């Protein structure tokens, strides 16, 4: 027979680095919001692949995209222009209005891009002297695994045994404008980096009025704003951008993860051209970055997005599951928090309870979610289920929670 | 009618960031070793994407991998395990004789992945105290352009006014091993990251002799020798890695570009036991690293390597290359070198001719290739290329350096 579950662990196990951390469930397919194992059993996906499967998996409209063009033409580097990219630019720079866009691989590629765009802002604009130049990061941040990245996190498990570490980057409280404000009078800080919803710290939802307060403060000591949406953005949290429940601007915006509905990796650096236009020719590039393939699965994975109307729906249902969830007893759901479908419970850990015990028992009984933290279970299905469906998803998560 | 290539040139200019330095040539259409733009002009493919697509443009067995999963699953995240990663670490793990492979995506984050595993080796095994981990790397490397990457660079336009940079990161030059054994006297030292032929500093091949050296300094010191194979691995030189070449086994090897034959972001990290599992679980993933869907891409184009001799053909018609490139006139065309199908040639640069011009015409004369430096000009062709197939292009080469 083919592997069982306990095969596919044990193979990985022997012939992979352990440096994961997964749910043990082996999956071989996925449609829409659900994932089936080799063992054939049937589940609903609370994951999402960390938000990257926002359209459901193997979304028809995405995988045609790819299929088509993969026989055209994949990868001529950025040596030689392709067909594709230019009309990529010219629907995502429309779509969230700046002037540019810079394509890469990875979400840590565009927030390193991101970076290096402040840092040569600060230098050649700004006026900052080489190379004094800051950039302002929040407690519990996370924006990916490189040297430079784990540099300016405050989890240790991110950073232990991995420094020296990387100069420039300072961190205050999430949260926290008197922070900023006390923190952007160093006239060296070039930009501020921050989440409108810390997604790793445990779904952490800042109070109203933060993001507005965030642009002020910046407007005002001439420090670019860095919106990092890679987990937030296109659709996620109910909107295009979480940003734009506050209707502020941020000077860089950061996509990823559902850019490409989970069919390639593609991410995206946007931003007008005063900032955009301090890296020169060839001072900046990647070998996949703008690949004619990605382009085409990020245009089609955008358009569904835009044509379902999948923010819309999870506004709509983001508050009933909050809604329902809220109704658990207390001495076992202490917290329920989120936007859109971008949601997580905080549970009474105990010693012999805990959110991985919970997560596994959920498992068992047909939805599949992962802990950020001992007491924190994220929930994200993908934003293409209906109603019935979350219902169904909430009887799961009730029975399971108040079986222990 | 459709864009023209002005057209596209335009479009990228109004929307796409100025980060890329392109031949002007706008292409829509690549299969094998050739490539056609959207004028439907055929050109010879000698650059292959910077070695990404040996295997040449769209191999139908590697695009008739990617549709095949392409229905049934494309992304979990390393949260949950996927059925195919497991048969691909096997697979991969026992082609290059290592215990175990760590996937990610871009080779830049295979690289820096590995600067990650040095520090924690050097701090867990060999007892190097923290945070006092030292990196040694050659003048002249290139393996990307995050912060990390630009911080080990000799390139000024590489570095300028993105730092400041990553401290622990020493340089030496290139083909010079008492520079190396003068380095490793300090016991801080955990790694050396070295490419076995540098392809962006002009195909610079080092002396016979020198990995071997590079080996046995590394090993008396207790120092891990990471071996880039990014660009010339994977065939290119006329072997599996460009090591093989004097039998030299690194610690760590590092593969990327090619490993998908350009039709997805895969690259890999391969080494043993003893390195491999300082890293714990939890500690180091991306979202995209090992999909089921690169997988899949990433066995077919290994297989393909195999199964078409193509180390075999690349060594044979490379000793042909060089042959006829050498018939040319000693004060025009000043040296000629590579392994296999990475190739180069110097040029006598005058203040009006330069390589920049030579690949202009080239590209007049229907092949593709791109300068290294105002002097240098890199030959890559797919190796799949047939010997008559790269006869004609010798006489396109020829005829076109003559031309001036
Ligand atoms: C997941 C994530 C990233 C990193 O993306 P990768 O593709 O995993 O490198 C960056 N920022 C945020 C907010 C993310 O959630
Ligand atoms: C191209 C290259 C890299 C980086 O590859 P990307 O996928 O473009 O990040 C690293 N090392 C070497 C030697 C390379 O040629």
């Amino acid at each position: 027979g083919p592997p069982t579950s306990d095969d596919i662990f044990e193979r990985e196990y022997k012939y992979g680095a352990h440096n994961a951390h997964p749910l043990p469930v082996a999956l071989e397919r996925g449609k829409g919001i659900y994932l089936w194992d080799v063992e054939g059993r049937k589940y609903f996906d609370f994951l999402s692949s960390i938000s990257a499967v926002n359209q459901g998996h193997c979304h028809p409209k995405i995988v045609n995209a790819l299929k088509s063009q993969v026989d055209k033409l994949t990868l001529t580097s950025r040596a030689f222009y392709n067909n594709v990219l230019g009309e990529y630019e010219e629907y995502i720079t429309k779509l969230f209005n700046y002037h540019k866009v810079l394509p890469m691989n990875t979400g840590v590629e565009a927030g390193e891009t991101a970076c290096k765009l402040a840092r040569k802002w600060g230098y050649t604009v700004k006026g900052i002297q080489k190379y004094k130049a800051k950039i302002v990061f929040a407690a519990g941040n996370f924006w990916g695994r490189t040297l430079s990245a784990i540099s300016s996190s405050t989890d240790p498990t991110s950073y232990d045994g991995f420094g020296p570490f990387m100069p420039g980057f300072d961190i205050i409280p999430y949260n926290d404008l008197p922070a900023l404000e006390r923190a952007l009078q160093d006239p060296n800080v070039a930009a501020f980096m921050v989440e409108p919803i810390q997604g790793e710290a445990g779904v952490v939802v800042p109070d109203p009025g933060y993001l507005m307060g965030v642009r002020e403060l910046c407007t005002r000591h001439q420090v670019l704003f860095i919106a990092d949406e890679i987990q937030t953005g296109l659709a996620r949290t109910g909107r295009w951008l979480a940003v734009d429940y506050e209707n502020v601007r941020p000077d860089i915006v950061l996509l990823g993860k559902a850019l490409s509905g989970g069919l390639y990796p593609v991410s995206a650096v946007l931003c007008d051209d005063d900032i955009m236009l301090t890296i020169k020719p060839g001072e900046h590039f990647s070998t996949y970055g703008g690949n004619p393939l990605g382009c085409r699965v990020a245009i089609a994975a955008l358009e569904v997005l835009e044509e379902e109307n999948l923010a819309e729906n999870a506004d709509k249902l983001g508050i009933i599951l909050r809604n329902e969830l809220m109704k658990l007893p207390s001495d076992v759901v202490t917290a329920v928090r989120g936007k859109g479908l971008l949601n997580a419970i905080v549970i009474k850990e105990t010693k012999d309870w805990d959110a991985w015990k919970v997560c596994l028992r959920l498992r068992d009984n047909g939805l599949l979610a992962k802990p950020t933290h001992g007491d924190i279970i994220r929930f994200a299905p993908p934003l293409v289920i209906k109603e019935d469906e979350l219902r169904e998803s909430i009887e799961i998560i009730n029975k399971t929670i108040l079986s222990f």
